[PDB]
């Protein structure tokens, strides 16, 4: 049943950029291409982490390996990536092995749950939606515990608003948004759950982290989703051929719907920074 909403890598290749990044890009400056903006998003995350040569960076949910490789290349760090996909695992291995570096590089097919080795810094870009609210305490506790005194982590995640906050916008739109969120979390990220930004901040605080004001990426996700959607739609027949009209329609619903709900400010995307007590200034 969870395996039903699994789709082949070749479908995603029909809307994503060459880096295969499956998360909000960063159009700064606005004229960047999707691919460029995916790299700008990687940098935006990594630049907040106080990475020094010879550190070990952990990528939780490392996808196809772009973040890790960019970190090795820019920061001359060791890396370790965690992924739940065997295909991502095999590709990441290739991406990592081909880097001209003496730094250590490792990809593991496992969750953060089973990861407990010392790392200096943590990046997690839109894996958090999969974890479920019941695991937030354990996630933050693990991330706090594996890092040294000056550790830092970024988590980037799509977020929703509490039903109470949504109600301020009127019942109609509020119930309609909740249904669409339920759809995201059934058919796009099965077993998933969108946090609110408050939940992201507060669980981090409870674990002991200092949490500055989160960065909103809402207009960047709008641009991202627009390009993703326009691109899927243009590759429609190729999409249907490799999957079905069903699966095509599902992702168009997702992509258009999210853009719509982002434009309406009924969804957000937060880049939250977590600083251990001894983190540098
Ligand atoms: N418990 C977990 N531990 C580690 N990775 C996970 C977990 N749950 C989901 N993921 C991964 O999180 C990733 C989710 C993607 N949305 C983001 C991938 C990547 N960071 C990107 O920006 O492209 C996929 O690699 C999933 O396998």
């Amino acid at each position: 049943i969870q395996a039903h909403y699994d789709v082949s890598d070749d479908f995603f290749a029909l809307f994503q950029d060459p880096t295969r990044t499956y998360s909000c890009a960063y159009f700064e400056p606005p004229e960047l291409t999707l691919e460029e903006a995916q790299y700008a998003k990687v940098d935006l995350n990594l630049d907040k982490l106080d990475l020094k040569p010879g550190m070990t960076l952990l990528d939780i949910g490392c996808g196809w390996g772009t973040t890790m490789r960019r970190a090795v290349e820019r920061f001359d760090v060791n890396v370790i990536g965690l992924t739940l996909s065997k295909n991502q695992h095999a590709r990441c291995e290739q991406v990592l092995a081909s880097i001209d570096t003496n730094r250590s590089r490792q990809v593991l097919l496992q969750g953060w749950e089973d990861f407990a080795e010392p790392v200096d810094r943590i990046v997690s870009i839109e894996a958090f939606e999969h974890f479920g609210h019941e695991n937030y305490d354990d996630f933050f506790k693990r991330c706090f515990n594996i890092m040294p005194a000056d550790g830092r982590m970024t988590v980037q995640s799509s977020v929703s608003y509490h039903p109470y906050e949504m109600a301020a916008r009127g019942k109609k739109l509020s119930f309609e948004t909740a249904r669409f969120i339920k759809f995201i979390v059934t058919e796009i990220f099965p077993g998933g759950r969108l946090p609110s930004t408050e939940m992201m901040v507060e669980h981090g605080e409870k674990a002991g982290f200092t949490v500055p004001e989160p960065l909103s990426l809402r207009p960047h996700y709008i641009k991202t989703l627009r390009i993703w959607g326009d691109t899927l739609q243009s590759n429609k027949d190729k999409a249907i051929e490799v999957t079905s009209e069903e699966v095509y329609n599902r992702y168009m619903k997702y992509l258009r719907g999210c853009e719509h709900y982002f434009t309406d400010e009924m969804l957000d995307c937060s880049l939250v920074t977590y600083l251990k007590p001894g983190a540098a200034a």
